[PDB]
């Protein structure tokens, strides 16, 4: 083999054995020791792993820059190209960049594990363009991913580059001259013709052709060979479809591949050019050429604005994109379409054939032979009187999958409205990429008019038929799209001929962004507060400097020992079973394996979960797909995940119960019925004029938090002991679950937590999965042993957000007033109890919203199914109970006919009223949130606007929606309600704190920094917190419930009293000395500088049999108001201002408030209107990755965005007056759902019936399927009985 | 600990002043970030001074579970232990010794 | 002395706010800890001496 | 202390010490300790932080 030479941050790297397999991400990670890219989903879609490329063009003779996500870059294809990764453009421990500075002065890191990434997509982006345009900046993030920010601070800060949260004054501005030189030696190295290349791994060979008649000679010899360019499809394959390619052919170097040459007919790209190569050529055509030559450009440049983002465009190749052949292609519908020419060569042989619908015989193929490559691709000029359109329509705008995508053309008599071609190719109908010939055929020589539509929809209805069972479901949606992106053209192409109704027009026109406009509104501190009290600023998250520059250290870039092994789980592929027989003799042949743990290796117990209810390796029965069976032990990750799938697992199925009405049917529950009750039922539906009764559904919701599961456990050798660092809420219930597995001890156990790449509830139990089986992989071994969790095994294993499904009835007075109401919720549990009863008690505590209601039961059951089990999620099932809340609220005010903003102000509690669990409601600041949010948002102006929109549109649709909340603030457990803090002041005055709470990205470290610089009056630049440790506070409640800020508050403040005390006779005796002087003293008078601190939550106990005593220490309030535009013919819709007015005490920091308004906010937006998990018949996850799962992305966040925090409101009740932020303000994110439901109403007014108190359902999340679905018209008609009694 | 068993005295006087097993009581390092500014392990006062700070941290923890041992005095150490638990008391504390 | 175990010491730098943590064969964690710090420029809050 | 398991990329540090009782250090050449292989560098009073 050939040596690899690169270049990484200026240094140059010679690889004398490169495997084909590396990825550049496992290199800088495992081999260059650079941490600071991160592995968040090995798939292409979050981009964390995101760095800069940068190459001599040959070309173009020129520097190229480009990002790249380094999970997919295989090392083998950065030959003479340099690298840049986070640390290469600058440091806390030398100096940030101005990209790196801004993100974090901006706020724009909470938890940081995204922020690597997109500091360097920002980085590209100023490395190409040193002044971008507000736009510019925006598009460069269409492939990264942040769960904790809200995305609108990272926007705001970089928008520099085109009270106040920061001061962009501060800034330090950008300058060009002084970024890295491109690698003096490579440079040198262009000199010399490339030559032919060869790598050997484990297994696979790599041969990079340096020329056309090589990649030819190559290819006659080894027909089967795999051609690899951006290795966005092949890489895929590789890591989660269990391919292996033992030869593969790199042809990216040879100039044929990457020529773009203009001719006569068209523009030609080679093979290898990149997606972003084929955008900025065919822009830059768009601008030059005549509109009426460029609509098949146009149609490719619609297609490649939804394609990905920077980081997979920048890679991807043209040809890869065709031979793919992949059923959802963007591009090969448009390339049919268009009738683009292919030219295709063999060593001896070359041919051009334009693609037709035989190209694409049968699925994943092409009519290629086996040894011919594409060479280069002609995209056509169009002519006159020829007309082109593409459509994508998938769950979430940016960087998905489609679910239907076409291209269309039609080519008229000269100067006629006369059909005389016509092309209607279509993606996401069936295996492979297809054109309703049947239905075009039947036009030619017709008219362009409205029978001509009909005719086509009838046809393509027909023609374009979908089974039942057909692959990736939503059989209604998808075929009207198919209709509907017809009728778009249809009605595109008469404006080209040509006027449309005007209330059609809307229909034609292409997405379109509109300007962002953010503001952030808080309270001052005082006039005299010092400057060195920082209670009630806008400080920045201590760590976010170091996490901007890929310094901060998450478990897994803690360097691994040298005698450190790898642990992969092994799971069921079953939802109910008997484990009949495991065999591991494939498995033990794989290099470097070491062994196999089962449930027979447990030395203490097999028996754990919070409730004992759960096995840390199956034993005789799996109950779920993804249950735990065992794990293999291995030298490197890829050889412990290569022997763990080959274990063999036979099983013996038994009835399985999936759903909740499987549950519900075959009365399958944990536990038995919670209820609340009060009033009199009867005699409240009897006074009431009104009843409405009814079901609703809320799907799941997955965690992903950017960083996933992980631990790393340390094997000590004596006694038992064992070290763990670990990525989880709960170092508590780690220690003890550990140690029972074990059979020891708790004190042999220390569990160290420094921080999380995100938790949201999700790392609060079910992180013990994995530390559980790591422990004991490190016992039975003697070494030390981790793991971290793909992404696919992280949303299958470890539960999320529980589903809820609801039966309620509602009585009412045509007033709107509410009489009565009862409602019965039932949560899908999974395999495990966990916290499902306390979910279902929050949501049981949640169910009034902010309504007082006289007659009220709402009962709760949980469903015990074969799934994995569903856990804790910011927000604990108070937004699933708010949402059914709101739901019928949103139902009482359609049947009264009258403003929804009424009905809900009328039935609003007032300040002292009880709640339905008999909890007075002290300090209600609901109602000034909602008159402040009404004025500043121009409720009432905005109102009339919508209506007025509605009114001349007929295919978009607008709807607003002001919602309030409450959420109350404490465990519902009484004994968690306590907290523990331990303080050190060292003899040079320096201050190290330790408490029981953990970082996750809320920035409680920074706060409880602020309260301990407060307390003490010291500056917050001498009080350090390094980690959360089971031996330096002990018996700590998970870092849940919202509540930590207010309890290990208290204790770190108890503490610093405890210090005052201890140092006061000192502070007397030189009044005049400094801080430094008294602790000296004290130390040198046998003064004890450290202590303990303690707080307990007083006054809590409430009991659900007496329907009495306190649930919680206060309710943190607020409202928001949004209005959206949906697209009644895709189901797809924009979010175009959100306005929210929260009430968080006297904030402890606004910016880390604002931060946490806007972060849960946007994980709101995502559980009711993009994220939906899909599980087969069987029970097992279809939806794995961010490819599948769509959270919320950049341009999914309210274009207008703005969030005040209510003034003058100090709470009491807790540390400085402050009040709990953390998941109160999600449920927010419901005012979207709302939004959308009333642009539906309006849709279904214009379309589909006039009765204006028609209650249609509309199930949680409301995607573009939901959405679409419920804009009934003669589209979704389109796509009998003998007998009917009269 | 250095050979001279500290560490083994401690634990003895530890589980006498709690009135437990020794195998209930573990002492697995010294660290800074646990007791801090400390005096060096020197001058053969180890067992007296650290014996002192051990004694008051233990006398602590009995003063915290008194109220429980109270309310079930036929109770285990381990069900003290718990009740406290759940009754949100604390159940770590500092000693300290000054000659 | 003679004590048959050498001085010996390991140092693991964390790459965060100078913090570092030491195993260190000694009878004065206290003095190391400081004697680090004071070397590396850093408060002692950010050493940890085990 | 020396028990305790290297980490993959821990490195090994060994003193330079004076072989005089008492004398001015006119000059330190290490072209040759830069020859031995897996040499990564000499550390003097230059190179301190604090
Ligand atoms: C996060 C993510 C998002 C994506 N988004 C989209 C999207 O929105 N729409 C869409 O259509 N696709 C999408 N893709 C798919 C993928 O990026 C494209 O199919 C890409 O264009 C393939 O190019 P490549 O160079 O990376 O292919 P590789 O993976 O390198 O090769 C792909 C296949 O093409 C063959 N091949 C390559 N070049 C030639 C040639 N010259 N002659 C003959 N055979 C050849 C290879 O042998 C292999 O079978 C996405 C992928 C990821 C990872
Ligand atoms: N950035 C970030 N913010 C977050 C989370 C997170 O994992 N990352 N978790 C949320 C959840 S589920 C909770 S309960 C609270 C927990 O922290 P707190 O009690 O300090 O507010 O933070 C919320 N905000
Ligand atoms: O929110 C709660 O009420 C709660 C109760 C017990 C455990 C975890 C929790 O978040
Ligand atoms: O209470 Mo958060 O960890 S769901
Ligand atoms: O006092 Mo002993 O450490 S000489
Ligand atoms: S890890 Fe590379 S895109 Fe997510
Ligand atoms: S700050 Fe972006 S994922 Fe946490
Ligand atoms: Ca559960």
């Amino acid at each position: 083999a050939d040596e690899l030479v690169f270049f990484v941050n200026g240094k140059k790297v010679v690889e004398k054995n490169a495997d084909p397999e590396t990825t550049l991400l496992a290199y800088l990670r495992r081999k260059l020791g650079l941490r600071g890219t991160k592995l968040g989903c090995g798939e292409g879609g979050c981009g964390a792993c995101t760095v800069m490329l940068s190459k001599y063009d040959r070309l173009q003779d020129k520097i190229i820059h480009f990002s790249a996500n380094a999970c997919l870059a295989p090392i083998c294809t950065l030959h003479h190209v340099a690298v840049t990764t986070v640390e290469g453009i600058g440091s806390t421990k030398t100096r940030l960049h101005p990209v790196q500075e801004r993100i974090a002065k901006s706020h724009g890191s909470q938890c940081g594990f995204c922020t690597p990434g997109i500091v360097m997509s920002m980085y590209t982006l100023l490395r190409n363009q040193p002044e971008p345009t507000v736009e510019e900046i925006e598009d460069a993030f269409q492939g990264n991913l942040c769960r904790c920010t809200g995305y609108r601070p990272i926007l705001q800060g970089f928008r520099t580059f085109a009270p106040s949260l920061f001061n962009p004054e501060e800034f330090m501005p950008l300058d060009p001259t002084q970024e890295p030189i491109f690698p003096p030696e490579l440079l040198r190295l262009k000199d010399v013709p490339p030559k032919q290349l060869r790598f050997e791994g484990e297994r696979v060979t790599w041969i990079q052709a340096s020329t056309l008649k090589e990649l030819l000679d190559l290819k006659a010899q080894h027909p089967e060979a795999k051609l690899v360019v951006g290795n966005t499809e092949i890489g895929i394959e590789m890591k989660f479809k269990n391919q292996l390619f033992p030869m593969i052919i790199c042809p990216a170097w040879i100039p044929e591949l990457n020529a773009v040459e203009h001719g006569p007919e068209g523009i030609s790209f080679g093979a290898a050019c990149a997606l972003s190569s084929v955008e900025k050529t065919l822009l830059e055509a768009v601008a030059k050429l005549p509109t009426q030559k460029t609509e098949v450009f146009r149609g490719v440049l619609e297609q490649l604005r939804w394609f990905a983002g920077k980081q997979v465009k920048s890679v991807a190749s043209l040809g890869g994109n065709i031979i793919t052949a992949s059923p959802i292609s963007d591009l090969n519908p448009v390339f049919m379409a268009s009738g683009t020419k292919l030219t295709i060569v063999s060593r001896g042989t070359r041919r051009t054939v334009p693609m037709d619908h035989t190209f694409f015989p049968s699925y994943r193929k092409t009519l290629l032979g086996p040894e011919e490559i594409l060479l280069s691709i002609e995209i056509p000029y169009s002519r006159e009187d020829e007309f082109f359109s593409a459509f994508k329509q998938a769950s979430r705008r940016e960087d998905d999958i489609a679910k239907v995508t076409c291209g269309m053309r039609v080519l008229f008599q000269p100067g006629s409205m006369q059909v005389k071609e016509l092309a209607l190719c279509y993606g996401g109908m069936a295996d492979r990429t297809i054109s309703a010939l049947k239905t075009t055929q039947k036009q030619l020589s017709k008219f362009w008019n409205e029978k001509l539509l009909q005719d086509v929809c009838a046809g393509l209805a027909e023609e374009l038929s979908l089974s039942p069972d057909a692959p990736g479901g939503m059989i209604e949606f998808r075929r009207t799209l198919t209709l509907s992106f017809f009728f778009k053209f249809y009605l595109t192409v008469l404006k080209k001929l040509g006027k449309l109704d005007p209330t059609y027009t809307s229909a034609t026109l292409l997405f379109q962004k509109d300007p962002p406009a953010n503001i952030q509104l808080f309270q001052e501190v005082p006039n005299g507060q010092s400057k060195e009290d920082t209670v009630g600023r806008p400080l920045p998250h201590l760590a976010a400097a170091m996490q901007a520059s890929g310094e901060a250290v998450y478990c897994d870039d803690i360097p691994r020992y040298e005698n450190e092994l790898f642990l992969r789980l092994v799971t069921s592929t079953r939802a109910h079973a008997k484990i009949k027989s495991i065999d591991v003799s494939e498995a033990q042949k794989v290099p470097g394996f070491v062994c196999f743990l089962s449930a027979d290796d447990i030395p203490g117990s097999n028996e754990t979960g919070l409730f004992n209810d759960e096995t840390v390796f199956a034993k005789d029965t799996v109950t779920c797909v993804g249950h735990i069976i065992g794990a293999v032990v291995a030298d490197t990750p890829e050889h412990a995940e290569r022997a763990a799938h080959v274990v063999k697992v036979t099983y013996e199925d038994l009835p399985a119960i999936i759903t909740i009405e499987d549950a519900i049917k075959n009365n399958s529950f944990y536990g038995s019925e919670l209820k609340i009750e009060k009033g009199d039922l009867k005699k409240g539906f009897s006074e009431a004029d009104n009843v409405v009764s009814g079901e609703l559904y809320i799907g799941g919701q997955d965690h992903f938090y950017l960083e996933t599961h992980c631990t790393i456990a340390i094997p000590k050798g004596e006694e038992g002991e064992m070290e763990l660092f670990v990525s989880t809420q709960n170092a508590m219930k780690t220690q003890s679950f550990v140690a029972k597995m074990l059979g020891v001890p708790v004190n042999r156990i220390l569990v160290r937590v420094k921080r999380m790449g995100g938790g949201f509830g999700g790392k609060e139990t079910r992180s013990t999965l994995v530390s559980v089986a790591v422990a004991l992989a490190a016992y039975k071994t003697g070494h030390p042993v981790r793991c971290m969790l793909d992404r696919n095994e992280d949303m299958l294993i470890t539960g999320g957000r529980h589903p809820f499904l609801a039966r309620y009835k509602v009585g009412f007075m045509k007033t709107g007033t509410i009489v009565a109401l009862e409602v019965d919720h039932y949560s899908n549990a999974g395999n495990s109890r966990d916290l499902s009863h306390s979910i279902m008690e929050r949501a049981l505590f949640h169910m009034d919203n902010c309504y007082k209601i006289p007659n009220i039961r709402g009962t709760g059951r949980l469903c015990k199914t074969n799934l994995s089990s569903n856990t804790a999620f910011r927000g604990f099932g108070g937004p699933q109970a708010l949402f059914i809340a709101e739901n019928w609220m949103s139902e009482v005010a359609v049947t009264c006919g009258l403003p929804a903003e009424e009905v809900r102000w009328k039935n609003m509690y007032k300040e002292g009223d009880l709640t339905h669990f008999n909890q007075r409601l002290e300090g209600f600041s609901v109602p000034r949130c909602w008159d402040e949010c009404l004025k500043s948002s121009q409720y009432y102006a905005r109102k009339s606007e919508v209506d007025k929109f509605n009114k001349e549109n007929c295919w978009k649709k607008r709807g607003l929606c002001i919602i309030p909340t409450k959420f109350g603030i404490s465990f519902t457990v009484p004994f968690l309600n306590q907290a523990g803090a331990l303080i050190h002041v060292y003899t040079d005055g320096s201050v190290l704190v330790s408490h029981g709470g953990t970082e996750m990205g809320q920035g409680l470290h920074t706060k409880m920094v602020q309260v301990a610089s407060k307390a003490l009056k010291i500056p917050i630049s001498k009080i350090y917190i390094s980690e959360t440790s089971t031996n330096t506070v002990p018996n700590s409640s998970p870092t849940a419930a919202s509540v930590s800020t207010d309890i290990y508050g208290q204790a770190v403040y108890e503490a610093c009293q405890t210090i005052l005390k201890r140092l006061e006779p000192f502070k007397k005796k030189n009044p005049d000395g400094s801080w430094e002087d008294w602790v000296m003293a004290a130390y040198q008078d046998r003064v004890s500088l450290s202590t303990t601190g303690f707080y307990r939550t007083p006054n809590l106990g409430y009991s659900f049999e007496t329907n009495s005593g306190n649930a919680f220490h206060y309710f943190t309030y607020g409202v928001a108001c949004s209005e959206v535009e949906i697209d009644c013919l895709t189901g797809d819709h924009k979010n175009l201002r959100t306005d929210i007015v929260m009430d968080v005490g006297s904030s402890l920091n606004p910016a880390i408030d604002i931060g946490q308004v806007e972060g849960a906010f946007v994980q709101g937006l995502g559980l009711f209107t993009l994220e939906e998990l899909h599980y087969s018949p069987e029970g097992s996850l279809h939806t794995r990755g961010p490819s599948t799962y769509k959270i919320p992305a950049f341009g999914s966040i309210p274009t207008e965005f703005r969030v005040s925090l209510l003034r003058d409101c100090p709470n009491k009740k807790a540390i400085y007056a402050s009040k709990a932020v953390g998941e109160p303000p999600l449920f927010l994110g419901a005012s979207v759902f709302f939004a959308i439901k009333d642009a539906i109403r309006a849709a279904r007014a214009q379309h589909t019936n006039n009765n204006t108190k028609e209650l249609f359902r509309l199930d949680s999340p409301a995607t573009p399927e939901k959405i679409r679905n419920a804009c009934v018209d003669k589209f979704t008609t389109l796509c009998k009985p003998w007998s009917l009694r009269v």
